[PDB]
DNA sequence: AAAGATATCTT
DNA sequence: AAAGATATCTT
């Protein structure tokens, strides 16, 4: 299928390269920064053609946000079926060590999950799946990434910020959390847990259905959920109470 | 000066490259997307080896952010003069239609401003200029061939998301405006005008302690400026005043 | 964790 | 505009 055609492609694309600069059409290469914003939109530059390739190969169009700080990254869609759309976006993170945990932001939890129409490329109720692609890198000990530029006779001798990056393809509310990604931009939060349980799907949610009213309810402050619930069998309680 | 020379170089590397993609070691190249998350970054990578080719010139140390959550992108230093830092941020915004008027976010007003060392590399009292470099681009919107991956030799050919970049090099205080840049982020605002505004500096700051006394007091919200102040005017009556 | 930082944009 | 969206991080 398309979902896992896409994800053997990411696998193998990710073993294949190793994103190493920017480069102008004068052949001038510059290396790359340091931070997770650098490496976010390395990763999804990275992962446009790719996808492209794939969703042509099952009959999908493909349509990116034409109005920024709208969802998803990736909009696949059949013409012949305008409300199979599914939604595509690209996550990253980095590990300290190959062996810790990671979490992910996985979304606003105010905007199109609470109005159909809000931030979204279209109407949320149009999307059958919403998928994650998700990035994992170690940073490189490193703080002190090259300050000057390279030809193209020196691919090789750029280093790169990161030593190993690791990638999965899963839903979003598979491995969505219980506990917020962020505050002040209310986000919906992932689980706390080692790659392979991204991998593997070790959610806590039972359904998409309850991932949805759980953070369709959700509180912004601390004070607000204190009276409702802060986490998953709190949500649960709180069902039993008659949603009060 | 460092800043004559920076500028220079600035808008000599400007008008000479163009990014037209992010390159891997094995030498394939991903497009550029069109989003300002984008350009950010390539702006910001493009002027890293300029700003340390001209520090360097002048014996300024150049040091990146150690953690990411900090300002500044580049902070210069000589070692004779510890508490003579200077501050650079890379700032990028767009236009529709070459030309229009424009607005940058200059930086949180909750952070360093008020805190010496809150978000900040270094204490901000060892910092005597904040520097931005702006960027702004007019947008050109993404098409079929920005999908695919290129090869060295076809790197005239890629298509760009963006058109008619101009640069420049500017205090802080200097184009800074009297209205909020961001809302839940509590951004300071730049004034709102044309390109050469900001080049010739025609803010609405008498000086940098009036900058500095504006934001160090500007409430987070419209409710809590309705008592205060909301803009230069009133701010200069509440002055006038006695602070209320 | 929770709350608010990091940069910039839309409505 | 003001306010809260875009993504992810610290602390």
């Amino acid at each position: 299928s398309l979902r896992s055609d896409l994800i053997n492609a990411l696998y193998d694309e990710n073993q294949k390269y190793d994103v190493c600069g920017i480069i102008s059409a004068e052949g001038k290469i510059y290396p790359l920064g340091s931070d997770t914003k650098v490496l976010s939109t390395i990763f999804e530059l990275f992962s446009r053609p790719i996808i492209n390739k794939i969703a042509e190969k099952h009959g999908y169009i493909v349509e990116e946000p034409k109005q920024e700080n709208h969802y998803p990254d990736f909009t696949l869609y059949k013409p012949s079926e305008p409300n199979k759309k599914i939604a595509i976006d690209i996550k990253t993170t980095y590990t300290n060590k190959e062996n810790e945990k990671i979490k992910f932001t996985l979304g606003g939890y105010t905007s199109f999950i609470r109005n159909n129409t809000k931030n979204i490329v279209y109407p949320f109720d149009q999307y059958i799946a919403h998928w994650i692609i998700g990035y994992v890198y170690t940073r490189v000990a490193t703080r002190k990434s090259s300050l000057k530029t390279y030809n193209i006779n020196e691919l090789n001798e750029i280093p790169k910020p990161y030593k190993g990056v690791k990638v999965f393809l899963q839903d979003k509310w598979v491995i969505a959390g219980d506990l917020a990604g962020s505050g002040n931009t209310t986000n919906i939060g992932s689980i706390h847990a080692h790659y392979k349980d991204f991998v593997e799907g070790k959610g806590i949610f039972d359904s998409e259905d309850e991932f949805l009213d759980y953070w369709r309810n959700y509180e912004r402050t601390s004070q607000l959920r204190n009276d409702k619930y802060n986490n998953i069998s709190e949500y649960r309680n709180w069902i039993y109470r008659g949603r009060k």
